[PDB]
């Protein structure tokens, strides 16, 4: 009999009328291609330019009634990439691209094959740099959800409709891990169909649910940000009523408290409002610039100068560091418990 | 009857005279040609560069005489960009483009549609990264204004003329949020014509004003800035008269000033002029250098020495304490109405 | 005779059948295409990204019958890169490619050679961007594994098999040295045939077993956390009961402690799980924070005051410096004997 | 009659024996090709580099009579750039582009029009990034001349001159602010003619002088380089025979004048002779280090010592401090005369 | 007569037998290319990466007796590169490329011209980024041997053979002038000739000797680590037995010592060896630290304590400080004499 791409020819150039530029099933009902990925990379998810990269195969199914032939005896043609511009494709485009391209190395990483009953087949790779907006209320336990989404860009919704396919929309490859974040296994599938002037245009998208790994930011963040407040618990025991090096103990853990705040948000967009690592790096600074406060209440009260005049300022610059001595492990300790339960809440 | 693109080659090719090398209405009235864009993502706006990124859906209306089919009974032809070289097309482009590229993933990204009586709408997407002067007079508080121009590169005033439309030239994305500015909506539509020794060129420019979030710089720049103010201001209280210790508060607390005043402008161009960040940074160092300023008023009177001439220097090293502990905050509370009041008429 | 560019061009176009879309051995047993690999450049081995660069020379052969020539005198035709659109070549990608491009530089860096049974080698140079997750958690004396698995795309199982032939499938150039590791001489060479809805692929790999140098850590990390718990023994000694400057060598010791600590991950991803440089720069922390927490224990026990009592205090501010100045190079030193032996098994 | 591009093809192709291979006045006198430049942006003038990048429009006019049509009733035929491969066009390149691009966004951005005595003007759109050398021995007031120099690649001076217009050779556009440097009015326009061993080969150039703007360092590096030399200053009041506390001003002032030493040359090439910003730096570190010497000075003569040897020791630990105290000042502002005058005069 | 271009479509095109797919003298001779490059730009030599750029003019002359014509009068007729892929073309490229591109803006930059005999000349433009493994074992004074190497890449050594002409086979510009570097005048020329399993490959070979400007550490790495060993020596002269200030200048110079250890190695590449900047920033780590372990020596000697006990400890508490203040600059001095010698003779 035929080879197949001789007789593939046949079935579409200038002899049989196929066209390449209509659409299957004209002046009739819109075609219904339905779709979906398989993420073979992710991740590089930036905060400064709030976007990230995936690594996708893109398969799409429709129908074509004019690819169906009948009397070749094989069930499924395949078509290499060198003729793939002889067939209808639909024109899907990212409305988040924010730059992508094709994979073209040794060949065109584009597979197309076609069946009996004109059932198409046609799964390309594409590297995408997807834009999604970063909601940073609650920056180390925040859960991301970034989305990408399909759309038609000549074709509106009475000629072209896109759906998930419902036996597995999004597969995620098998080893696929984040360096900070984790993939959630649910992820939502849903309708964005837009609607401009020039018409309504079909629309699908996949949100991914991204939580974090907080166990980073627990040791660089959080960690150093506790021992400084310990510390500044050091300058209650030095001497014990005045002393040089209380004030030196009071200056330099405010400085190491606004240099690692400051240091804190080195890599970060710059949001307006406030968030979970800033409600920590500044109650903790205060109860760091509270001890050196703490002290000039102290040089203060016993710096003042008859015989019963004078021990009735020592007993009050004991009571002065017996009670700020143990009410600082009371009141960071219950702001300690009112702030990570209010994170896993929310 | 025939299919649309075989009825739109016979329309266009060889046979009809249309020739897609020259202009409707040839020696006649200028084109004129409407256009509108559609922002998509907008951001990543850098300073250092000064300039940023805008994902734009350019819409181009005109009218084609030679395209005004009458028979077929339709009302819209569409065509499919691989015969988009069949037309004549304008040669806009952005008189600011600093490198700007197309969207070609999985289709190229155009739209093309003809109508009956010759209307031709051609929607594109491109991305582009357009140049706009920034003016930091005034940093954290300043209204940026950039523009985008569209200009025709090839045909004069007297043979293409460009216009907004009046039905929303300017339309934005529904979610679209910037990290550090905001839209605002009132967007001004002004023409830009342009006259070189070539000719004169239409040019039609949209401004685009860009308010900043102030709300992180008041938590980075400012409230770091104000609390080593209040550090310097723990000075006066220790020891009252002389210590070692007033000295060490007098020296860090300029330290730490001087590296938070070259860390306020670590990602800014370096503009000669000098900016609102710059006479806060300027003036709350005089605030904590006049600190230890004040202690080397205070050490140098009080070690000064018959019976008459020993509390007389106590008199004047009391005096000095019990002022400047008290006029610093009236000078500093009367500088920081006079800043917020000019920044906010400005 | 012909010359071989003219015999070439009869042997495959047009008028002997042999179509470029088809397969050797069609409807019969699948090609197997044996390959092997040179890396000619290695390296950039980065970990913001998780990613590293090479630099191949990727070898392909397989057997076609329509290519088999008898009559022609030679051994070898070779075809120049023009011309290489014309033969069948296997569709194979690297699964992992992050971006990959050819070398086009004076001539396609391309070379084809047929032989007279069919044989055909087909050698192209490559670069790629190739991904491979690190495991850091022994992190300056790990053994990475770094990966480059080659698919085909469009041939499943039964159409297409690749192989790595027995004569040493990994070449590695002559004088190839890695700035930061070392690339160990035994390559795993292991399949990973993907199974899809598609349907099963063909893959082989081979594992890059990558040995760091750790030499340089322990330069910048090792010994400048090493000489910061020696300077923190200096305190033990300086005025041998009480000063405002033992006090002073406990507080900044612990300062560039902790600066060095977030100073020791400044380019390193930003990993969940603790590593093995971390629980050096948290120990280390440990010895320079508990030497100002020894003399807060000297400064309130000496500190405290018949003429019993007098000295018995001092007996206990004497055994707490000649017990504290021994035991800590008894407590570091057995820490330091149980770290390198841990690195060392695993 | 004719339209102008069914008119323009029989002019060229095939019919008239225009070869678009050969240079107009073949076998006679050269081309003269006259050249002026439209600069749209300028900037991102980097120095780690050493390159600027500027967006310009290249102008060519030069004569071609095989294009000299006669009978036709216009001026100027004008040419879109799908046919613009037709016609001979001159082989200019720029002898140090480092790296160039087109724009071709929405049209190629190119433009052509042919008068009736056969003079062609040809306008395209380049982005250049330009490689000039630095000359930084006296860097914040320096005068830059980055230059732009434009050859032919394969017409030697028999063949092809080019030449600039003298009718405004390079025009700067309206509102072109640079954020660093000014663009002066003056611009060089001198020859540049290349001998190789190929042949001898055409060059014009223009020179570029680009003087900075002086007010940020004079904001970022000499003023928090003042005020460190009047802290240093403090350190003669504070305690007036000896302290603690004057070291710790006589310390500290020299490490953030190191440490700023050091940040005055963040971002700035590696250049092996000495700048003008460097011998304020290592002279505002020699009044700030001798400060400290100044004390060492002071605290070994007045650590001396019968009833006379008492106070001739203190009259020699006084006079150095009211010469001291005076005598810097002299030397500071004799030397911040002798600096400005020697940079303003070069 | 004839014009050249049409002339020189008949010497090749179709008629005359010309195949650009042959090599000339086929089987017969090699040919035997012959080269030489003229560097336009050079530099940008990184060491992170480990690679130079450079700009280089690609010349080739070989003998094509096909293209011997004898009765045209000129001497050699030149051809644009529309028409170049007409002819035949060694396949050189780079064995080092890591990247490279041509240069296409106005023209392609591309030169070919025939002489009468068949000689060809063909001058290309070519960046560059090219490899070249860096050695650092005597960092600032190293002389680094960059290379650039020229293979084929599919003829073998008996069909194309490689050589420098004997008239200056590398040319570099006028004024070429490196920011960090110095490019030395002899240039070693040699073979590099490769041995694949594929065949034998021709390659020759530049070596570029690359000798550091040291004046630049000179200024930022050696001076201020000169003046902390300075001021570690004012140390031994405030107080003269005993003071909380001579620690805090032994403390704070070990600490800027630190910090400037890590930061002479901020943009280096992380070798495992030791460096020559690194046995300078230990050494002079060392005289910085043995300073406070001096006082730690003085101050538990001299705080030890009949009427004869008393000075006998004075007298080991000032030769420990008329000893260690001589000896200080006789072993510093003797280690930089020994320093620098080593390294002018390596
Ligand atoms: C692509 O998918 C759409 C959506 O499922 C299909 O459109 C649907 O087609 C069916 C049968 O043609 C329509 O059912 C009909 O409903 C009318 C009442 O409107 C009634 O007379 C019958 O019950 C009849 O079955 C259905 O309304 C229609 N839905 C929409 C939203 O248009 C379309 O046929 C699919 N096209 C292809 C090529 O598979
Ligand atoms: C494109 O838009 C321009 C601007 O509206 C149109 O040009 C205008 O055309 C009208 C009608 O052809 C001109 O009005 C005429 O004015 C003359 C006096 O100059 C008078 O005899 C009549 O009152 C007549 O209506 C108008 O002057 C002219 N304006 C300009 C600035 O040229 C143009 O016709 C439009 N072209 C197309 C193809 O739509
Ligand atoms: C490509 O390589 C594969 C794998 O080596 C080859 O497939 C193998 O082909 C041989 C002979 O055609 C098969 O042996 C046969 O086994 C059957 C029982 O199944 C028995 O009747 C005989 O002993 C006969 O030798 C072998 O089973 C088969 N293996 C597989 C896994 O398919 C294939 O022939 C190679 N193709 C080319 C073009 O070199
Ligand atoms: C392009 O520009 C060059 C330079 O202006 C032109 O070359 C010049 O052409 C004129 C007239 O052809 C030459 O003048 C002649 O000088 C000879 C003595 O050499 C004498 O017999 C006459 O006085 C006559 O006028 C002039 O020497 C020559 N200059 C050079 C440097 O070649 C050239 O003609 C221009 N070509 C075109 C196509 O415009
Ligand atoms: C390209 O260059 C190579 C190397 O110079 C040339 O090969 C050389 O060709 C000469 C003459 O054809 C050979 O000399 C001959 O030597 C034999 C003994 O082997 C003897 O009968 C004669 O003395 C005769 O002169 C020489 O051996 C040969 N060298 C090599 C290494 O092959 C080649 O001819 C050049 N090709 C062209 C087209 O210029």
């Amino acid at each position: 009999p035929m080879p197949p791409s001789e007789f593939l020819d046949k079935l579409m150039g200038k002899v049989s009328g196929y066209d390449a530029r209509i659409r299957p099933n004209f002046k009739g009902p819109p075609v219904n291609v339905t779709c979906n990925i398989f993420i073979n990379s992710f991740g590089s998810i930036a905060e400064t330019t709030m976007d990230y990269r995936v690594n996708i195969f893109l398969r799409q199914q429709w129908n074509d009634p004019r690819l169906a032939y009948s009397e070749y005896p094989d069930d499924s043609l395949d078509l290499d990439p060198s003729m793939l511009d002889s067939i209808w494709k639909p024109d899907l485009f990212f409305a988040n691209e924010k730059g992508a391209n094709f994979h073209e190395v040794t060949t065109d990483n584009k597979l197309l094959r076609i069946s009996k009953n004109g059932n198409v087949l046609y799964s390309i790779r594409i590297t995408l740099v997807l834009a999604c907006p970063m909601d940073l209320k609650n920056f180390p336990m925040d859960v991301q959800t970034c989305i990408m989404q399909l759309e038609s860009f000549g074709y509106t919704m009475n000629d072209l409709i896109f759906e998930w396919d419902e036996k597995g929309a999004v597969q995620v490859a098998d080893g696929l891990t984040l360096p900070q974040f984790i993939l959630k296994e649910e992820k939502d599938l849903r309708y964005c169909t837009k609607h401009y002037n020039t018409g309504k245009f079909t629309c699908i998208e996949a949100r991914f649910h991204l939580e974090r790994q907080m166990g980073y930011y627990l040791i660089q963040m959080y960690i150093p940000s506790l021992l400084i407040v310990i510390l500044s618990w050091v300058s209650f025991w030095i001497n014990m009523d005045a002393a040089p090096a209380r004030v030196g103990l009071g200056i330099t853990t405010v400085l190491t408290m606004t240099t690692q705040s400051s240091g804190s948000r080195a890599s970060l967009p710059k949001v307006s409002y406030v968030k979970a690592i800033d409600i920590w790096m500044a109650v903790c600074l205060l109860f760091v610039f509270s001890a050196l406060l703490e002290y000039a209440a102290v040089n203060f009260i016993a710096r003042q100068h008859v015989e019963e005049m004078r021990k009735l300022f020592i007993s009050r610059a004991k009571r002065i560091d017996t009670v700020s001595r143990v009410a600082f492990p009371l009141v960071f300790l219950i702001f300690n418990i009112f702030y990570w339960i209010t994170y896993k809440i929310i």
